[PDB]
């Protein structure tokens, strides 16, 4: 099989390249960045890493040009590339707003859609799954455009779901709580803010990147064959309630 | 009061134009088209109409230069403006999914923080309200950008009303079924398709923009003084559940 | 119009009787106590005051057997009655969650079921409100058998809604955040808590009885005709998200 | 690991009992039938089997004295037992919608809360998995009572979470779509209602109970350490709106 994931220079995605690596797939990798995937470039894995902005549908467009070239459709579509800024919403720019919305929105419909028609062309029972949020289910402060584009994924799903589901393609999304990766890192030297966080959740623990690679596996699996549209939340109780 | 309402060319937004005029309040009403507003134009009504295409954040930027040398600030904002294709996803097109998200999202999100910054400045308590839709709580077949766009603006409120929530600015939202508008008139002569939207819902009827209007009547008014980050169903029982 | 009320002696039900014989509805009020109807009763405002164990559902048997000998059946009912245990969980008692249980869903079932039965032989168009929680949404610690009640009396809220919904019955729920209350009453002298409760909303206040009492008003009236099986959430940001 | 698995004789509880007895869990079977169970009986596979009516809260108690005595506590807690009306609301009584909630709420409630007292005393980590339904989401018609029910169990699934999460004892929800049982077997020689069925989902197929198994027994692993309060639907899509 064949696994496309963006996202792989770092935190999801790249445990997921390794996982999968390490589960012989063949593996398509999509980030801006690639100086954590140099090493495994140089090897002789079955791994082809594309540099790309995923923010530019122009690039996106190209990519699938490479990919149709190479002779390379991925069977299963993981879009875990994504951002978030931490800033009051006075101070969010037009320009801010839109590059959330076009990385972890726009981008998971293109590539998507794009997976999806090459599966209903060779009849081929594809499986997707979008890396959302908890803040795509509640709002967070200072992350306006973050979590209108994570609210906007777990739709996406649900419509993607419902439009391809007579083509036997699966389209689901993993909602994480608190991952301890790049993007959070900073968060984990601080003990006021490891202790707001510990406050705002059920269990006094933290993710890592396997607990979201686990539910991956279990999502394309064989025994994920009636699975299509929900959304699993992984996050150690964050939106059970208030206490 | 002045309450500044998108979308006041037609359908809901016009309704909305005619009845708070008709209350006293001075209206600056936004659309692409004018040719309803024309009429109203000709009256002395306190009525500003400006014609814009919202998804040009360049002219949103220059609607409020114009709003600044007028000393004119809203205090009120009402985001119906909006947009839904009708297109199998394989069929939709980037520039089309970033065209509906850039109406549907984009422009309530712009208006949104250029209202609220001039209520933060001012010390004044200042209300949004959000025309959401049903496709912001479930899917809807050929409809990706519109569904993922609508659970976009349904997660954008609740940030928002988070966000401003101890400036004293309230921010909800509106979730229609199906009113009857120049959006949906076309299914109104097709009794195979009015059988089945009756058989969709709990209410062997459809709304109209009145129904919407006084739900917006009632979340812009004092007795909605605790009313914030909420999203108010207005569908016929349409979400309710299957059968 | 007769609307009947429980909860009629306290908080939101009895701010519900006074404002309502305020507006000529004619009222019977529903409750296990009576000491603040008593004043109400001596004056001869259309107001009929039953002391009734809503737990006890022969009792509820009993009433509608003597509301129907009296033909006053309810043109509205809001069931309002309820109770909140704070108990950690390993300390409550079977009896104790049946009763939460049987006072905050089964009597709204009863009375509801009821209410409709009258409705749909006579052809009249009823409407029922009831009065859930955001406890009815998330979770919150030491209130399993409230949390479960009132997640339940949304669910049945939908399915009654939809279920009477050829017939023209309106059923819809309200979740209230925090309501100042003499169920809540004890919390507001209490500094620490108070400032707790304000960091975990949006709005720096708390609601009152007539927040509610005014959305009450708004869902039976007739700009409500295409309402529902919504829950309409009152509750100044509470559920908006965290932080 | 001691297993204490619900509605061990028919469907999805059943299935659960044969595939965990393969695995070598010491299996606690409860239900009130047990026919299905002899066979396995006669076997000494680790298999306790208990006739016990759930809906009485003192046969539950006499359980854990037996088990307190036996020195059975088990590790992982199943709740399956169930029941589903199909009946008018109109015509739904008393009794029946009570029974409902004591088989599908109460229940749960009485095993999770004394599985939990033992975990906490003996300080050992404990997982509980609750088989909701996508009736815990939505509504149906002629489900009252099943609706109530499983929207309560959904909630009390995020209560129990929030309030032993700091013992680290995990408690997650499954709702199932249609899976064949026995409990849905009725539905399958008949051609129209099938394919309503089909109609209202995305995937051309139905769930069995190995679909739920499969959902269980990622739940209950150590890759789901971080996994608590959420709610799992495995449903082919029914969820994800209107077609
Ligand atoms: N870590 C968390 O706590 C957490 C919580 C919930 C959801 N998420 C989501 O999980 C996903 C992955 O997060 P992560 O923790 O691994 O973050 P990460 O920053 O460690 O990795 C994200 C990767 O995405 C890539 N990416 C970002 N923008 C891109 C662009 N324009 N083009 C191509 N690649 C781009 C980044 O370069 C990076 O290598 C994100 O969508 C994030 O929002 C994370
Ligand atoms: N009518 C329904 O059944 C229904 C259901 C749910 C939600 N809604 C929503 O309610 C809102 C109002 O819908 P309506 O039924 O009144 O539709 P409508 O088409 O009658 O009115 C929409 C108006 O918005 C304006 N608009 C669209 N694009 C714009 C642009 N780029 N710049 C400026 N103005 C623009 C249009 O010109 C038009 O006058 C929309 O957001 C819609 O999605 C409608
Ligand atoms: N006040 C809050 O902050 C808040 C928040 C969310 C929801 N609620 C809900 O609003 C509703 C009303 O609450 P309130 O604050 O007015 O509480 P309250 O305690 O002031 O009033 C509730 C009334 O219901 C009656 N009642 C209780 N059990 C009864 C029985 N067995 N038979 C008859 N009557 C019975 C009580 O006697 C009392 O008069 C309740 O369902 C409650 O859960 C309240
Ligand atoms: N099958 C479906 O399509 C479906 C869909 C959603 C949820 N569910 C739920 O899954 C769970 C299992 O359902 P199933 O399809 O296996 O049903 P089933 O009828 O096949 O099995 C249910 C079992 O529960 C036992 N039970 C019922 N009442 C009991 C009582 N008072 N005490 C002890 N045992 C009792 C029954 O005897 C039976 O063995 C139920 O909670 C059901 O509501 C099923």
């Amino acid at each position: 099989k064949i696994i496309m994931i963006s996202g792989a220079n770092s935190g999801i995605g790249h445990a997921c390249i390794k996982y999968f690596l390490e589960k012989s797939f063949h593996v398509i990798a999509l980030d801006i960045n690639n100086n954590n995937l140099i090493d495994y470039m140089k090897t002789d894995m079955p791994l082809k890493v594309v540099q790309i902005d995923l923010s530019n549908s122009e690039a996106i467009h190209n990519l699938f040009t490479q990919l149709d070239l190479e002779k390379l459709s991925p069977d299963i579509l993981i879009n875990a590339a994504g951002i978030r800024e931490i800033t009051p919403v006075l101070h969010l720019s037009d320009d801010m707003f839109k590059k959330v919305i076009d990385v972890n929105l726009v981008a998971p419909f293109i590539l998507s859609r794009e997976v999806a028609k090459r599966w209903c062309e060779s009849k081929i029972k594809g499986c997707i799954v979008n890396i959302a949020s908890v803040s795509g289910l509640m709002a967070k402060p200072e992350r306006a455009a973050y979590v209108a584009s994570k609210h906007a994924l777990i739709g996406l799903t649900k419509q993607m779901a419902m439009e391809f589901g007579k083509q036997n393609i699966r389209v689901n999304s993993i909602s994480p709580g608190v991952i301890r990766t790049e993007l959070t890192e900073e968060y984990f030297s601080n003990k006021a803010l490891m202790s707001m966080i510990k406050s705002n959740q059920s269990l006094d623990t933290w993710g890592l990147p396997q607990d979201i690679v686990s539910c991956i596996e279990y999502l394309i699996s064989d025994q994920a064959r009636f699975i299509t549209g929900s959304n699993f939340v992984i996050d150690g109780g964050q939106t059970a309630g208030k206490n």
